[PDB]
């Protein structure tokens, strides 16, 4: 049973059909412009339910969040403790992309910003110990005293601080990674991270059971702490639709399949998977799962073994 | 009777509170507000509220309902707006910092269906406008509305704003000659007479007036013999928001030479009103206080412009 914590939204995607080049009154003429369920704690439970986990979300909402809801609980996803808002809407979450997927976005916090009020103890009252607890992107105060309750109830968690990471100071970040049995960046905030903190990478690694950093088209590595290290390579993509999302996608299905029992490398291959998929559609959760496409494009990635293997837990 | 073409849209107005100097750009922004738009809008809306008489001509969405509601109940004469069978309403999304610098992104969607609006139909249904703005719009329906209104013996304001970029050279070109008015900010007369190789005494010879906003030096207008008349702004007590500042100041422009001011005076009602704007979130979220006008015009202008001002309102 994973709980999910972290923003929640509404993400308004625009497509740019031409290449971010200005060199203060930038304006661009878009092409396409949608509506869609977002927040990166919506997109991995939305992805761990899909994939068949046992998940619950944990976040903060305005009152619209009425089909959200629904939609999330129709993929198995627990939202009893989403904190609704009386007053405040959901997160929004405002990006243009153009042709190279480089991205220029804007983010309003809202409803998010109640997500500090939220209490750990009362998810585990209702629903027991969850075996693992994503803090990811959300409320920064929200984000220490989620992880400062999992180190008191003796909760493992992932500490996935993502966008949030520029907002926070070296004190902030250094508090939100001790003791975590996961750490999740990607490369350039890997860097930003051990800059801010002080930190050695042997500092970071000394204080968790794992880091994970993305690296987009490069894929991913998986470190130990004993400096054993997996790289899994992405799964090569038919299309760059739109990178929103991706990584919220692989931390799901990379998640998903380490509670299904698999090993790290056969996990990060489903992340990849996921990701995928994400990257070939516009919005975070308007990806399909197909089974039979799922095990032909692992095994063309990553060997027919790897795919069955993989296929076997879902 | 002033006919108004142009943008009407959603704006989705966001406030960064810092200094836009930071590819992968993110701005954690503290206010999000979405109210109505389109420089069409903002125009029609403004000559209402001012008492002026006033046509909206645009395409909106479906969703145009309370739109309408509020541009009529202020005056607008809503009924030629076209209205899409699947388009959305365009919308303009915008992120403004402390120094009031933007980064925004414009989504047509049924702004494109302009181009099937004839200006024929708005005259057969109420006559002859005496002015046809040909605002910012769906490129083809500006040059289709420009022709109309040649063809048509319409008096006519060149207004391109935000389309001049996308325009090209001819297409500027074609845009201006017999113009009434053409209303620029000087970094876009820069660049219009750039893209169309026109001298400024090009331009001056195919229209009666330029009208040059200068943002906080003012406006200038310019008649083709270079009498040129400078009018300073009305000194703001707040910079909240530069959207559709220049719409309000065409539209007060406009609304007073519709009084039969001059034209000294209409610049001065138009300062009046884009500093209003000026000092709200949103373009149409401004009030009109009657006193607050005659108040402000005078201590900017002197109590004797202020007078003959708000005779005609
Ligand atoms: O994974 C994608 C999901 O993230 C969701 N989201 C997208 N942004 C965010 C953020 C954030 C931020 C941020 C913080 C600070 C600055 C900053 C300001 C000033 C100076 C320097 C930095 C900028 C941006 N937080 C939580 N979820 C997000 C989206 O809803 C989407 O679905
Ligand atoms: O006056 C404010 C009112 O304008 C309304 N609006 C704000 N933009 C617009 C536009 C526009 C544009 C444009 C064109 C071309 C490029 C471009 C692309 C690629 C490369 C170079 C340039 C970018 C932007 N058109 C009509 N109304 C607008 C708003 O609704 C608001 O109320
Ligand atoms: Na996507
Ligand atoms: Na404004």
């Amino acid at each position: 049973t994973i709980a999910v914590t972290g923003s929640i939204a509404t993400d308004h995607l625009m497509r740019f059909p031409g290449r971010f080049s200005e060199q203060v009154s930038l304006s661009f003429l878009v092409d396409d412009l949608v509506m869609h369920r977002g927040g990166v704690a919506g997109n991995m439970a939305f992805a761990i339910g899909v994939l068949g986990g046992e998940v619950a979300l944990v976040g903060a909402a305005g009152a619209d969040f009425a089909d959200y809801r629904d939609w999330l609980k129709a993929r198995g996803v627990n939202c009893d403790h989403v904190l609704i808002s009386e007053t405040a809407h959901t997160a929004r979450f405002t990006c243009t992309t153009d042709v190279d997927m480089a991205q220029i976005a804007s983010f309003y916090p809202g409803a998010m910003s109640e997500a500090r009020n939220i209490k750990l103890a009362d998810v585990v009252s209702a629903i027991g110990k969850p075996e693992l607890v994503i803090i990811g992107a959300n409320d920064p105060e929200a984000m220490f005293l989620h992880t400062e309750e999992c180190r008191k109830l003796g909760l493992a968690f992932a500490a996935d601080p993502s966008q949030q990471l520029a907002r926070l100071s070296g004190e902030e970040i250094r508090r939100l990674v001790n003791g975590a049995a996961y750490l999740f960046t990607n490369d350039y905030e890997w860097d930003l991270l051990l800059s801010k903190t002080g930190w050695s990478e042997a500092d970071v690694m000394a204080q968790i059971d794992l880091r994970v950093t993305t690296l987009g088209p490069k894929g991913v590595d998986l470190v130990e702490p004993d400096g054993t290290t997996i790289h899994v390579g992405v799964v090569p993509e038919t299309s760059q639709t739109d990178p929103t999302g991706v990584g919220d996608a692989f931390r799901a299905g990379f998640l998903t399949g380490r509670s299904a029992g698999l090993g790290l490398e056969r996990s990060a291959q489903l992340g990849s998977l996921v990701a995928v998929l994400v990257l070939e559609s516009t919005g975070t959760q308007e990806w399909q799962w197909d089974y039979e496409a799922a095990a032909s494009r692992l095994a063309g990635a990553y060997g027919e073994h790897a795919a069955a293997e993989i296929v076997a837990v879902l």
